[PDB]
């Protein structure tokens, strides 16, 4: 009934759709957090210092971490900003994300209030 709670229920609903079928093809790359060992990817954490990802997120929520919808979206925008600052702009990963946050932006916008 609450204002905090309803925009956070508006959040929930958008990561549960980022991480649905509908958008698997251009998602997959964020739904766990950046393995830099498994990916011989050994600058990783020097340029990246607040790793983020979409299970995260999602556990974060689950945890009641978020105490309103600008922390939630800080964190989904931080994941994408940190594939913006590592990967070279014409990368996939960076299709990918740009399509994943048009989803995500669009989406945020109708925030009820
Ligand atoms: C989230 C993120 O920035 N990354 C990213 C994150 C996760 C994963 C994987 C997830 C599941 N297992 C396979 C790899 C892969 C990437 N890639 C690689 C990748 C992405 C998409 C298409 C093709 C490739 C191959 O060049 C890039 C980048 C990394 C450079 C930071």
């Amino acid at each position: 009934m609450g204002k905090l709670s309803e925009q956070l229920k508006h959040c929930n609903g958008i990561l549960k759709e980022l991480l649905s079928k509908k958008h698997a093809a251009y998602a997959w790359p964020f739904y766990k957090p950046v393995d830099a060992s498994a990916l011989g990817l050994h600058d990783y954490h020097d340029i990246i210092k607040h790793p983020m990802d979409l299970s995260t997120v999602k556990r974060k929520m689950e945890n009641r971490d978020y105490r309103d919808a600008q922390e939630f979206a800080a964190d989904v925008r931080l994941m994408f900003s940190n594939c913006y600052k590592y990967n070279p702009p014409d990368h996939d990963v960076v299709a990918m994300a740009r399509k994943l946050q048009d989803v995500f932006e669009f989406r945020y916008a109708k925030m009820p209030d």
